[PDB]
């Protein structure tokens, strides 16, 4: 292993800071600094390559000991979500073992009463969009931040994200000409999370909009291209231009913000316990190398995201997706829930599942929804539609799943590809099938040739506004001009719309005193009522977003 072969070297100095060995701190910033004085960066081991593993999507700091592991085998951190067989010097299989929130509880007392170690005014757990947007926000005006982040990686399942935010009214929109108003907003949301989302919270999803997409603007942001998005009608997803994806842009414009301001972000650090005064005082920190610790502070905002990922868990509420796969990074499996509820917070609709209809198996990963908007049509295994393929995900999900061996395939055109730039990612992952003619197409997926061809140039009838088959209601693009191009994809454990209770200004409250837990903060997948039980694409992003700030200038002004 990597630390063996440079002890054949110089020692235990090489890397660490002292002759002895051992870790300063987790975000191991001494030894990296090592790291990249007698190999380069990643720019430069970037620049170096011919897919390389030092130059991909990921956001924010990568850490050569994210991947290059010390003592231990090492693994590229990009088979946590694909298989690219990369050949790692001192390699290893990527295997996670998840942890109890609250084993090894003995040592964590141990370690509550021995010392207080720092003390700051707003502990953030997580590093996403609401955990990052908190961090701008109660930094920005207000005060001191430490966040903490798990992974050895920051920006979670934020960061993946490829549909857009949506936003209402005021956004950019002006600009491209499509009409739309806030209680059309408030109105799909309420009609897409079947009537039960908290009514008060929909509505500050609608009416802070148009501003968390002038803040991210006021940030570096990209959020100019807009799009269709199951479940709405203005159209209203917001992105980057010409079809990139609006998660790795604003996770990172929203991690250099947040470091740009003084947040103390720190990673490989797990919060395993609220500190308990009850009134929150503090926080309980795993760091993975540098062992416990105690943080003060007056506020703790809540942004670990959701359970998506533990199917342990998701199969405890709904058993039909045991075995199924997740699109979530390695690090939704529940923490914060667990962490929140041991300090008593009350917890609502964290029975609805949303399951992901197009994910692919070969790839493992999403493939994004917009593939479906900007118009394909989804095909089963004996060549023909069987759904309105921008219907919602639930009911897109239970039609795959009731089909020719519970998986289908998206079919779409030259012009569908071009219009829609994730596409070129696919397409340089390999997964995608293409076809001179439909006729070569159905070849390559094994479906039938006719029927599929027939199914096609129907569909193009159909394409003339009238889908009398399935009643898709957008019929963007007619699917004839080639190559032709097909994936297979099935369905996949994606979001968890359940979590925490919270108000309009991201206060937590308690399961018994059902008034907020004091100085107990929370935004973003972590929490409940927002999505209802169903939640419309793209409105995550926005969620998080809006909920953030206000999660982090609510811990503002509690401290101050
Ligand atoms: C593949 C994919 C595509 C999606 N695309 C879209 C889209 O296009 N538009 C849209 O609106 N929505 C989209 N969604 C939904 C959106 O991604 C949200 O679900 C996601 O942004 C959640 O934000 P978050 O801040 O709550 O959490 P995350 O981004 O998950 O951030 C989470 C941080 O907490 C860290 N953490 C967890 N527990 C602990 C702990 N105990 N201590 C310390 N750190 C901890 C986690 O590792 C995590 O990184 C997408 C999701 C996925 C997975
Ligand atoms: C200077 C004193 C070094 C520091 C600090 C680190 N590494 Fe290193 N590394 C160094 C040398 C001179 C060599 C040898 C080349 C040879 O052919 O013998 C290496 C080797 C590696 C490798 C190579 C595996 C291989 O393909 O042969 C890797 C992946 C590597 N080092 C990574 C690495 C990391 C992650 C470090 C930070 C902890 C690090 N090195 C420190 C010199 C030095
Ligand atoms: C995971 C995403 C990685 C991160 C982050 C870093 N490295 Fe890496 N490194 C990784 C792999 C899978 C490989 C080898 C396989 C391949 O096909 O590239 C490497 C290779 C190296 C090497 C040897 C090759 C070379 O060009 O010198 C070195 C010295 C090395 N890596 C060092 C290094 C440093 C200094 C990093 C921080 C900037 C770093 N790696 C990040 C996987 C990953
Ligand atoms: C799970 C959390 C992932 C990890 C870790 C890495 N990748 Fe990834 N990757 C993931 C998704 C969900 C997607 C598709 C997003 C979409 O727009 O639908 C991707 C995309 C790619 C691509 C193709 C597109 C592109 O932007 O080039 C490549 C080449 C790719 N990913 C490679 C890659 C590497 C080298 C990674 C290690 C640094 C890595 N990914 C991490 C999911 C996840
Ligand atoms: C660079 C290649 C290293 C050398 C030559 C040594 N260590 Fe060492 N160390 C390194 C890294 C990347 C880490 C972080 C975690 C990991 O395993 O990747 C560490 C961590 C440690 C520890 C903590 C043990 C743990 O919980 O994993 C110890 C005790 C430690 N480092 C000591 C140590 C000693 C005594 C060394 C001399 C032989 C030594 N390390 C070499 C990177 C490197």
């Amino acid at each position: 292993v990597l630390a063996d072969f440079h002890g054949e070297m110089g020692g235990c100095d090489s890397c660490h800071v002292s002759d002895k060995g051992g870790v300063t701190n987790d975000n191991l910033t001494h030894e990296n600094g090592q790291c990249v004085s007698c190999h380069g960066d990643l720019k430069e081991l970037a620049a170096a390559a011919p897919v390389s593993p030092h130059k991909s999507h990921l956001i924010g700091e990568i850490a050569c000991t994210s991947c290059h592991k010390g003592h231990e085998k090492s693994v590229a951190y990009c088979d946590a979500c694909h298989s690219f067989g990369f050949d790692m010097p001192f390699g290893g299989k990527w295997e996670r073992k998840f942890v109890p929130v609250d084993a090894d509880k003995a040592a964590q007392d141990k370690a509550i009463a021995a010392g207080v170690k720092e003390t700051t005014d707003v502990v953030i757990i997580g590093s996403g969009g609401a955990g990052l947007a908190a961090a701008v926000s109660a930094r920005d005006a207000g005060a001191k931040v430490i966040l903490l982040e798990k992974e050895p990686i920051p920006g979670g399942n934020t960061k993946l994200a490829a549909g857009g935010m949506n936003a209402a009214e005021t956004k950019p929109q002006a600009k491209l000409g499509i009409e739309d108003k806030k209680q059309i907003m408030i109105d799909d949301t309420m009609k897409g999370g079947r009537n039960i989302n908290d009514p008060e919270l929909v509505k500050v999803l609608a009416n802070n909009s148009s501003d968390s997409i002038d803040w991210l603007t006021s940030m570096g942001a990209d959020m100019t291209d807009v799009g269709r998005m199951g479940g709405a009608s203005v159209n209203r997803s917001h992105r980057p231009t010409g079809g990139a994806g609006v998660g790795a842009h604003v996770a990172q414009v929203l991690w250099d913000n947040a470091v740009k301001r003084g947040t103390d972000i720190r990673l490989n650090s797990r919060v395993v316990r609220i500190l308990e005064d009850g009134k929150v005082t503090g926080v309980l920190v795993k760091g993975e190398y540098t062992g416990y610790y105690v943080i003060k502070a007056d506020a703790v905002v809540i942004a670990a995201g959701g359970f998506a990922k533990n199917n342990e868990r998701v199969s405890k509420y709904d058993p039909k997706l045991k075995g199924f796969k997740a699109t979530n990074h390695p690090g939704a499996t529940g923490d914060g829930l667990d962490v929140a509820l041991q300090a008593g917070a009350a917890t609502r609709d964290l029975q609805y599942i949303q399951a992901h209809p197009t994910y692919s198996p070969a790839g493992g990963v999403m493939i994004t929804e917009a593939v479906r908007g900007n118009g394909a049509i989804v095909v089963n295994r004996e060549g023909n539609r069987f759904m309105n393929e921008i219907t919602t995900r639930d009911k897109a999900s239970a039609a795959i799943l009731q089909q020719k061996g519970e998986s289908a395939y998206l079919v779409f055109d030259d012009s569908i590809r071009k219009s829609l730039k994730a596409i070129e990612g696919y397409v340089h992952l390999n997964i995608v099938k293409e076809g001179k003619t439909i006729e070569e197409l159905a070849k390559q997926i094994d479906v039938p040739a006719a029927e599929l061809a027939k199914t096609v140039t129907a569909y193009n009838g159909f394409v003339s506004g009238k889908d009398a088959q399935f009643e898709r209601p957008d019929l963007p693009r007619e699917l004839v001009v080639a190559p032709f191009y097909a994936l297979e994809i099935a369905p996949a454990v994606h979001h968890t719309m359940g979590g925490l209770v919270i108000d309009t200004k991201a206060e937590v409250k308690s399961e018994k005193t059902a008034k907020p837990i004091t100085g107990l903060y929370a935004a973003g997948e972590v929490t409940g009522g927002v999505h209802g039980a169903n939640r419309l694409g793209g409105n995550a992003i926005s969620d998080i977003v809006t909920y953030g700030r206000i999660a982090g200038a609510s811990a503002a002004k509690f401290a101050k």
